[PDB]
């Protein structure tokens, strides 16, 4: 007929007396995709767990349902009726004397408990995990004294009928199995129930008893099932490795059955990076995809879920601001500092979330780019050059660059910067947070040294390096209490998302607390104004300011050009291209052709009023992803979490930047905070973006033993020896990139990582199998 | 006949070509006890699992063993002759033609290979595993062109001889099973051998295999093998909780096919703690089993497992002999020092270890004994009294008290100290170490202030908390590199066992690399000499040193006995009972009743010339205890360690004594120590003594949610607030015993405690049920 399918709830009613010795049916086990079961001493439910059979219960099962009468699309609606057809069903089959006629129909018609029979409070809460469309399938199973053989019963309702105070929850029925025997037997009637309630709850046999219409086909169908499965032997389980093997092979063999079936069913039977030809091709398909949802990226965000991200992401593009500008200031002589860095950065993130074609993008100052300024800055004062005139060049080819590489469709080269670079670019950015810490710790010790009885002052250096100390262990403590397992679990994330500024708020009050002793602090100018308002105005003439600029250098500047624009191309796509993936449900469309040419002209168009350029970071736009998705409730016990959508609005990022920008009229109060917080948050972030990388861990399995390595795809398929090589040659590239960083010849790294680009290719094809680069080069997993 | 039955060590040899095309045996997985595959790219060993099957492999074998040709109890010697049997009874049995006798012939002398096929250093370190009396077997799966129809043999040999260049290691051979069938079919030839391997190995059916005589012997064994099996369902593991569930129900299900295999067989069918009577019996009981052993005792320390204990259990008996010795002379006003502390813990434990019934045990200083001396002197510094007069008194009703305790036998008291007052003497011992520490930090600090620009000395506050800091830090995470997964596995054990040297020695050098600040260093005095020879003597007058003793006080002197022979007794046979566990493979004898006499003798004697009473520790024994365990060898692999046995000598425990009495000719050099380093490794022993005891861990679950609590026998089997209620009631009793101590009635303490033993069997037995006592008060697991 049509018997369409459906998703299967079963549960288990077992017979047992209750303290007035009055009979009573009472649950004892429920599954949805796995099973739970209910503890008899302290009445609750246990953790979810693979539903493990028995063999010999198997067999009883087997033999039991040969014996057995079945009913096939019975007409009745109401539990009397039903009861009233199976018993004659009984009484027809020679399975239980006419006599007892009257005695077991009684034990047909009495009440069923559950543990929890308040009620709506957990009933709503298992409502939601159950699939909408779900019809349930009861099991009856227990001991007569007045019955001499087992007698078995399995009725298929021809429609869904709800029938109350049955089940636990409100669920229309469409099976029913009654079993009913005498307690002189051998067999455990627990272990048939569980045997047949695993059966029912199956994907292939639930559907073929829908379709069945037979005992042959009952039997077919359990063949098939059991065809399928796997037999554990009668082993003790001593150690912990043992059990680690199933699931290896049960994707195996489940492969090969599903590839027969495929092969009887056989028998019985718009990519974002391709470029077309047109000018500006990719410019205009980003746009005309992305622009028509304008207003739905402002309606969007009306939810506390799009309230409570501005509060932390805004604490998350300060602490660097703060942090870098610093920097900047003692390297450039206050050229550039904190409150340049600030306007540049609220500047160009309200613009870009204005009109950028990726709006859950972050951008602000990062690693590398400080390194490059140091190193210009190195390079203008030794032949006697400007150092804030030669930017204005330098952004004025970077425009022109940006036009030329967008033009022509040019953004598909990010699909050959492959793991091999991204994984050393990952070491850059996390080696030069915790250089810069370790030497402004050594700084503070010589400046202030450590001799008994401004500079010279007594209890500086320790001061700072306590609270350096101090300010990354709360930071470190609080992210690992994040994923913790302590507290209701809805307050824990919460608490373990403010880390950053429980900890700078908890180690400022702690340096407050103190008087009388001098540790630095920051400093962030009153109001809005240059920070050197003694050598430097806003706008920075492009013929130069104390003396002629050559004419020269005004064509020369082509090289650092390319050079900062390869640094901000890998740092932009690399990001673009982690964000929208496919894991994350990130609806709509992306952008890689708005963001690359908004980004560079705006860089170069802000690098005119001595602004420093800027490039969306990497792991602060996870953190803004992360923060905005919500997870699905219809989720089976014991599964892996899924996600349901991610919230796409351009409210967030704009708010954030706002806030950043505004940050400047509180000066009064940003000056209170000593110079080792922040530090110490420097050294947390660089500390801990270090997790997640595979080189990381290629670097830790160097001291492991083989016998302990773990069992990840890139361990068990190459040996170790040359799993070492690749380490080894990647260590030895890291280094020589450091060496020709610390040498009077900086500015030029970005070549050193154009030139690892094809140093893979070619040497590494030309050393190592192409089946062992597809194991440690892999893009995936 | 006989065929008596040994263990088996079976190996899967399959056939395959090679890239010379010729034809030969390779081997791909090994049985002892677990399973072990070969990979087949990189040609490596894979850690040890389950052995699980299938269920459609098994029903081939059946119907395939069910049409073979065995040949049982064979007269062949050798691999020829075997091959020729076999290929006659396969042609009698209508298997192979006769054409093809020639031609499967030759594939029955085929060379073996292996992976290691140098090879002498893996072959022993194979056959250490391999139990010593063990019977190998091999089998031989594989596909060949020529035939037609799966053909397969079973021959058992009549006698075990060593087949060259058939195995891995030289092991006789048993039995064999071969089996050669054409490519065309679909059977999985490994998954048929995996499966009879399975079969083989197993503890049951090799036996049953032995005792056989046809066919139907393997047929019903087969059945009994799989009347105790666990199928798992065809549903993919998601999760992780889904697999923890194996191991109960497996054993549940072994339990009932056990014990019906017992039911059919029966239908087929020095206590050291119990009283006699004579008084002293128990002294002579203990006395008359270890004595006899003194020479073993003396020559069973010749080793160099017995000497690396030496280095650093003497760097374990010291430390807190220098700590704790420094208090009592803050505490005391010099009465007391580092100097008589450190005399009397040589001179009491080379005279235990010379006389004791238990070697094993290091006696010394402990946390409740300084809290007991300081209320002691408070008390007598209040009523105008001689503070060292005093305990020449208690020590002279301590020695008649355990001479009362010791003739009428009462020793076995210790059976009503239940679990219930151990945690809570355990949190005593491990909050009086967290206290100090943190007690002195503030003393520091309020001596020397945080002012600007002895007393008042500007960079000592700050450096002492420094210093303390990172000696805690080195010392915890060399303890948490002990049971990592880093180095050869020996060193890393060398390496975490040298904590406190290496965290005291590291910070040591640090603290002398600065130069001009001044930090507290320890006060060892040159040469022997006591603490303070200017009001003390070495032998203190029983009448009074500057005034005449009182006499009342001579006879009132009873209470304070008693209230210290509390914690002597508790803290002396807790240990006790502790080491001499049936875990610990501790032979020969331990003494209950020479232990107690012997200590509480020592310590009033020694209480005369002004030393303090000693009492064993629990922690430093069994570091003693675990220094000394030698494990076995012959153990199978992914098998749990297992204790060969434990040297029991009483030749290091004297040396460490000796050893730690001579530190006192280095003082010289033991005065370069700063007093801020020694605090970090008090803390450190404070903290990371809480793991273990489960008060601790049910304080942890007050915090989690109760979806997350573990698995343990003590909270699936009560509820969830009946648990809560139990540790809110050891709370309560923990803060009214801190708050006692606290007060101007300190000395009162041990009564409080021993109040706590009579609560436990009145009232907290009237409130929990007799069941849940069992769950939460178990003296086991
Ligand atoms: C500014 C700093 C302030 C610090 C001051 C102190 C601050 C407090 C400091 C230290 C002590 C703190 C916390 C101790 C904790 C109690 C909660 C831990 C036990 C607990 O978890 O109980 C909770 C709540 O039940 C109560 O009503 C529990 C009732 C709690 C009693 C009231 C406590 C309120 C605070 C007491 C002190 C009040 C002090 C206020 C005075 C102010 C002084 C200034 C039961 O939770 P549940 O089982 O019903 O829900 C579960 C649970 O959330 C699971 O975690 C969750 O799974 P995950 O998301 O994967 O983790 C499940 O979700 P699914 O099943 O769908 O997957 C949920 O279904
Ligand atoms: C700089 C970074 C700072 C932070 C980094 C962290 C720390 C500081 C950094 C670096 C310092 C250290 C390097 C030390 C490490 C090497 C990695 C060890 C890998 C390794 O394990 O390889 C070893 C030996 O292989 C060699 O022959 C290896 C032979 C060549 C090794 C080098 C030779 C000299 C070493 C010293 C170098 C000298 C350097 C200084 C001297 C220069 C002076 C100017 C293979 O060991 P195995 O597989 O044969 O034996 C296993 C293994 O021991 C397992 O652990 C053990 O199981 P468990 O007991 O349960 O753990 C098995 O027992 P069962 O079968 O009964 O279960 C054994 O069967
Ligand atoms: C920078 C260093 C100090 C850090 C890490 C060094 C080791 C991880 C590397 C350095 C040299 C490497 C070896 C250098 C070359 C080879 C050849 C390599 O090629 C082969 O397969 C040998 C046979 C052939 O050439 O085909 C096998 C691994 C091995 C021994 C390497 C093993 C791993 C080693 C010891
Ligand atoms: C300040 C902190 C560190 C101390 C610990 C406090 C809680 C862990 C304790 C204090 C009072 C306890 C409650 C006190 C009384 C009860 C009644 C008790 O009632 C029953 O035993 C049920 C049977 C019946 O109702 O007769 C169940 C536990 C409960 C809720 C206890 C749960 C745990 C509580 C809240
Ligand atoms: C300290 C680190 C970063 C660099 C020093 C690396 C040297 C000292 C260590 C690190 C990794 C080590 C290797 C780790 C694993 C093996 C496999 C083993 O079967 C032979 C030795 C061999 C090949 C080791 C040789 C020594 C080795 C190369
Ligand atoms: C500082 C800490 C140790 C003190 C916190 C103690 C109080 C607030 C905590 C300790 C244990 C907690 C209990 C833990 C588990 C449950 C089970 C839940 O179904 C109801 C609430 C209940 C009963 C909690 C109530 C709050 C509770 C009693």
């Amino acid at each position: 007929l049509d018997r369409r399918p459906h998703e299967v709830f079963v549960e288990l009613n077992e017979l047992m007396l209750d303290r007035s010795q009055e009979p009573h049916w009472r649950e004892t086990a429920r599954w949805i995709k796995f099973e739970e079961d209910v503890e008899e001493e302290t009445e609750r439910w246990g953790k979810p767990h693979v539903a493990s059979l028995s063999f010999r219960s198997l067999l009883e099962l087997r033999r039991t349902i040969a014996h057995g009468a079945a009913l096939l699309d019975l007409e009745q609606t109401t539990l009397p009726g039903i009861a009233h057809l199976v018993v004659e069903t009984m009484i027809v089959s020679d399975q239980i004397r006419p006599e007892d006629r009257a005695s077991v129909l009684r034990t047909l018609l009495l009440k069923h408990s559950h543990p929890n029979d308040g009620h709506r409070g957990k009933s709503l809460k298992l409502l939601e995990k159950i699939p909408e469309d779900a019809e349930a399938t009861v099991v009856l199973v227990g001991c007569v004294p007045f019955l001499e053989q087992p007698a078995a019963a399995f009725v298929r309702l021809n429609e869904a009928v709800l029938l109350e105070s049955v089940l636990e929850v409100p669920v229309p029925v469409r099976f029913l199995f009654v079993m009913l025997g005498p307690s002189h037997t051998s067999t455990d009637y627990h272990e048939l129930g569980r045997s047949i309630a695993t059966l029912m709850s199956d994907k292939l046999f639930h559907e073929a008893a829908y379709q069945a219409d037979d005992r042959q086909d009952l039997l077919s169908a359990i063949s098939e099932f059991l065809d399928g499965s796997i037999v554990i032997p009668p082993s003790e389980v001593e150690g912990r490795d043992l059990l680690r093997s199933v699931a290896a092979f049960q994707r195996e063999l489940l492969r090969k059955r599903r590839e027969r079936e495929q092969t009887k069913v056989e028998m019985t039977t718009d990519d974002p990076l391709r470029r077309t030809g047109r000018p500006f091709g990719g410019l205009i398909r980003d746009v005309r995809r992305r622009y028509p949802h304008y207003l739905s990226d402002f309606r969007d965000a009306l939810d506390p879920q799009c309230l409570a991200a501005v509060i932390f992401i805004y604490f998350a593009a300060l602490s660097p601001a703060i942090t870098f500008g610093g920097l900047l200031g003692e390297k450039t002589q206050d050229l550039i500092g904190v409150s340049e860095l600030i306007m540049s950065t609220a500047l160009q993130g309200v613009v870009f979330c204005l009109l950028g074609a990726q709006p859950l993008l972050v951008i602000g100052f990062s690693g590398p780019l400080l390194v490059f300024e140091e190193a210009f800055f190195s390079f203008c004062s030794s032949n006697h050059l400007e150092y804030l005139v030669g930017r204005v060049w330098i952004g004025f080819w970077l425009v022109f660059l940006a036009l030329l590489m967008v033009a022509l469709e040019g953004s598909f080269l990010v699909r050959f910067v492959s793991r091999f670079t991204q994984e050393i670019f990952a070491f850059l950015i996390s080696l030069i947070f915790i250089y810069e810490t370790f030497y402004k710790l050594v700084k503070i010790f010589q400046e202030h040294p450590l001799h008994g009885c401004p500079r010279g002052q007594p209890n500086t250096a320790l001061l700072s390096l306590v609270l350096m100390a101090g300010t990354f262990f709360i930071a470190f403590f609080l992210r690992k209490f994040k994923n913790s397992r302590f507290f209701p679990g809805r307050i824990r994330r919460v608490i373990g998302d403010f880390g950053v500024p429980i900890a700078i708020l908890i180690m400022v009050l702690v340096d407050y607390s103190i008087e009388d002793t001098y540790t630095q602090k920051l400093s962030v100018p009153s109001g809005f104004s240059v920070t050197a308002p003694e050598k430097r105005g806003w706008v920075i003439n492009p013929l130069g300011e104390k003396s002629p600029f050559p004419v020269w250098m005004m064509v020369a500047s082509l090289l650092p050009a390319i050079l900062v624009f390869i640094l901000i191309f890998m740092e932009t796509q690399i990001t673009t291209l982690i964000i929208s993936k496919k894991e994350r449900m990130l609806q709509k469309g992306s952008g890689f052709h708005l963001d690359l040419l908004l980004i560079v002209a705006m860089g170069g168009i802000c690098a005119l009023f001595g602004l420093p350029w800027l490039a969306a970071a990497t792991v602060r736009s996870v953190t803004h992803a992360n923060a905005l998705t919500v997870m699905s409730k219809a989720v089976a016990p014991g599964d892996k979490p899924k996600i349901q959508e991610v919230k796409e609005q351009r409210v967030t990022g704009l708010l954030v930047a706002l806030l950043v920008g505004l940050s400047i009229v509180i000066g009064d109060l940003l000056r209170q905070i000593p110079l080792a917080v922040l530090f110490g948050i420097f050294l947390y972030m660089g500390v801990t973006s270090l997790n997640g990388i595979q080189f990381y861990e290629r670097l830790h399995l160097l001291l492991m033993p083989p016998k302990h390595h773990p069992d990840v795809t890139y361990v068990k398929k190459v040996r170790t020896l040359r799993m070492h090589l690749f380490t080894a040659l990647q260590l030895l590239c890291l280094a020589l990139l450091w060496a020709v960083m610390s040498t009077a010849a900086s500015l030029a790294f970005p070549f050193i990582l154009i030139l690892t680009v094809p140093l893979r290719m070619v040497v590494l094809t030309r050393i190592f199998t192409d089946r062992e680069m597809k194991c440690l080069d892999a893009n995936e997993a």
